[PDB]
DNA sequence: GGATCATC
DNA sequence: GATGATCC
């Protein structure tokens, strides 16, 4: 029950598909997902607007785009929306994929959906706290080989 | 709107 | 061959 939701979480976060620079992942993903990792903690709503998670995560794209991340929140959340770990409702249609980039901006600046992390994952993070250091440590091990994490990691409720 | 690369 | 992204 829980204990499932929990190795249901991991298992798709270690079976993620994520572009690598010449010397490791790109940080798209763990940015976005420590953000509603640490706003699961502190019970924060689940789902936003676009417009306030864009920012939001664009922000800190912005800050610890450690490997020239450039604040577009589009392409993880659409990775982790196929990924099964996001929620995208809203929109009419089909969700696009997170290949290309005018695109990109395109569908999420036309249709504005309302997204946020899967509800048995968010709820799961508030409650149990042994879930959140196998997220953290399994995402720090696998994306941040080698960086300084502490930075984002307080930036998000999560040192 | 596209060429292009790396990874899956 | 489809998907995560750089770059124009």
């Amino acid at each position: 029950t829980d204990t499932d939701r929990s190795e249901d979480f991991l298992r798709r976060v270690r079976g993620l598909k994520a572009a690598r620079t010449a010397n490791g992942p790109r940080l798209y993903q763990p940015i976005t997902l420590l953000w509603a990792v640490g706003r699961a903690r502190r019970g924060e709503a689940r789902t936003l607007a676009w417009a306030d998670t864009d920012e939001a995560i664009g922000a800190l794209l912005k800050r610890h785009g450690a490997r020239g991340e450039r604040p577009r929140p589009d392409y993880p959340v659409l990775a982790l929306h196929r990924a099964g770990l996001w929620t995208l409702e809203g929109h009419v249609g089909e969700v696009p994929t997170a290949h290309g980039d005018s695109a990109l901006r395109n569908w999420f600046a036309e249709q504005r959906p309302v997204g946020g992390l899967a509800e048995p994952f968010h709820d799961l993070l508030h409650r149990s706290g042994h879930s959140r250091v196998s997220v953290i440590e399994a995402l720090l091990t696998t994306y941040f080989a080698g960086l300084d994490p502490v930075p984002l990691l307080e930036d998000t409720g999560l040192y």
